[PDB]
């Protein structure tokens, strides 16, 4: 039987449309808190963006975090996982990005920057998701950085053109203006194994929910897992289960089905 969740936040949790988690959400996982189950975060964001959890987090209902796509993974204030791109492929993907005019978020451990923020940046980041401003720094001194994820404003097209150089990280979106850039095999499916290995969970009682491409991982890796309704087919068919959209009480209603709750 199930014993650990993995969520996803933006589309999973939290609305896109809404900006806010249901209330049929808060309630699900206070159910399940009770019952026993683990709850993790498993999220593109890093730690420094994640402003848009307090109601679970004031409920004292979340268990451990995957952040970064499983680049930085913790329990409490053990990290218990994380990784760096190579600095090569850092340097590459900066070069790249201010050679072709686009902006780029880099994150550190415990810093974040953008290069160059420009309309992709200030409409999805600030006025949509709801991101605090984050600093700027030249491509040049992100480029020297000990980087843990890196965010690219590209297209799928300029992404192709990109990849040669970016040769062994990983790639995932969450939403399509942008990329989440990693080291090699750092998804979050390598984030739910760090999870159960330090809670003693096998991956055969593991359930995840996502709405994205960086979801697919977790939702074919976990035992069961589930698409929220709005997803693309792709991400439908990496799943096990599709509930419902997020606002008709995808998450809720999935819990239920599978008696986790
Ligand atoms: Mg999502």
């Amino acid at each position: 039987m199930t014993k650990a969740l993995f969520f996803d936040i933006d589309g999973t949790l939290v609305s896109f449309e809404t900006h806010r988690i249901p209330s049929s959400t808060i309630e699900a996982l206070e159910a399940a808190h009770a019952k026993g189950l683990k709850i993790f975060i498993a999220t593109g964001r890093p730690k420094a963006i994640i402003n848009n959890l307090s109601e679970l987090q004031d409920r004292n209902l979340i268990d451990g975090y995957i952040t970064m796509n499983g680049a930085y993974c913790f329990v409490g204030e053990e990290v218990i996982y994380k990784s760096a791109i190579p600095q090569e492929e850092v340097k590459a993907m900066a070069a790249f990005c201010e050679k072709k005019g686009v902006p780029c978020i880099f994150v550190e451990e415990h810093n974040i920057s953008v290069c160059q923020p420009n309309e992709m940046v200030k409409k999805i980041f600030y006025d949509f998701l709801h991101v605090n401003v984050i600093p700027t720094v030249s491509f040049e001194e992100a480029s020297n950085k000990e980087v843990i994820q890196m965010t690219p404003f590209i297209t799928e097209e300029e992404e192709k053109e990109v990849l040669p150089s970016i040769p062994t990280c990983e790639i995932g979106r969450w939403y399509p203006a942008f990329a989440d850039v990693t080291a090699k095999g750092d998804t979050k499916q390598k984030g739910i194994d760090e999870i159960i290995r330090h809670f003693g969970i096998k991956l055969e009682e593991t359930m995840s929910f996502g709405d994205g491409g960086n979801d697919i991982s977790m939702l074919r890796h976990a035992a069961i897992g589930v698409a929220m309704g709005q997803a693309k087919e792709d991400v439908k068919a990496a799943a096990d289960y599709v509930t419902a959209p997020i606002d008709e009480d995808g998450i809720s209603k999935a819990m239920k089905h599978f008696g986790i709750i």
